[PDB]
């Protein structure tokens, strides 16, 4: 499956050539499992991924030059203020150019297909940590079951706009960690859960 | 329609009495027009919009201390210098709380509803702008109507955390700007457009 740029140009200059190939080696992988009948539809997309990935490369650089000279430059307060001051700039940055993503992508995918390209720069996180948690407690309430999606879905946004796989898993541990405190204050014994969990996972082979 | 909390409190603590009011009925006027079924859902709903406004409220008045104080203090390159660092400041604090609210708004309500509160806190601006568009230049190409209304829909996402109606219409006159420009650019001759678009206005009684 060889990439060709269509309509929507490929930001590719000035960037080191095998980053870029990478990059569109990893867009077209997330455009594959989307199962698109459209070649050239298949194309601008991967353009478009493409593109958000290193437009935010270019927006965590700024970050980590400013951290940088703040390190070289500043210490105690005034260096912790110019740390902060530089990941408001960047959170600034990010949601600047966040909408335009999904609009650019619905030219081309409906809010389903969208939804995947979000799980594709994400690692399927959500649904795997879904789908583990209903298995843990499968007697959980409709209500607790929308609220453990709602966050997921929320530490998805974040986590699609994160600078590596690192930052990304920092962003779903956040809204894992609160689903956890969640369960616990609804009453479930996650000890004992777990346990049990743990059991069936032996018994069905796994 | 008296308005009563349910599950999500009202974040009315320190605020004006007459101002959590006005958000209140603000609020309940935008739920009525989804036309719930739930009236318990539909008092969450209310409490969860009054809420994001009062948030929006904070983030703005955070804002304007920053540059009262630069006012204050400053001039020159300085001055504009920590303009832009709390407006950085302000974008961050709207990126960092932007996804909760339709995280905690869908578990009441489905997409549709959302986008209809959404088009609640901005005016409707995106379907009138929509169909005006359509209307004066019936024969848009389908790609150039996908394109017209994934602007007013991202336009719509930064409209509805702007401080305040000069500041929506300013968000939605952005992309208003980026339309027109994108027509003239595609071969449209506006002004010929626009001057038989007010004769069909006139020949059909409006
Ligand atoms: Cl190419
Ligand atoms: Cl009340």
């Amino acid at each position: 499956n060889l990439y060709f740029q269509g309509a929507v140009d490929l930001d590719r200059e000035g960037r080191d050539p095998a980053y870029v190939e990478s990059i569109v080696k990893r867009s077209q992988k997330i455009v594959d499992k989307l199962e698109l009948t459209d070649t050239v539809a298949a194309r601008e997309v991967t353009t478009i991924i493409a593109n958000r990935y290193f437009k935010l490369n270019d927006i965590y650089e700024t970050r980590d030059a400013k951290v940088k000279l703040a390190k070289e430059t500043l210490t105690g307060d005034a260096k912790q203020e110019a740390v902060k001051a530089a990941e408001a700039e960047k959170d600034a940055a990010l949601y600047r150019t966040h909408f335009a993503f999904p609009a650019d992508l619905s030219l081309y995918l409906d809010a389903k297909q969208i939804d995947a390209v979000k799980d594709g720069m994400t690692y399927g996180v959500v649904m795997v940590t879904y789908k583990a948690t209903v298995d843990m407690i499968p007697t959980l309430k409709e209500e607790e079951k929308a609220q453990i999606m709602a966050w997921l879905v929320e530490a998805r946004e974040f986590a699609m706009d994160a600078e590596n796989s690192n930052k990304k898993h920092a962003a779903f541990g956040k809204y894992k960690g609160r689903i956890n405190n969640y369960l616990s204050k609804r009453g479930y014994d996650l000890v004992k859960e777990r346990k049990a969990w743990y059991e069936r996972i032996k018994a069905r082979g796994g």
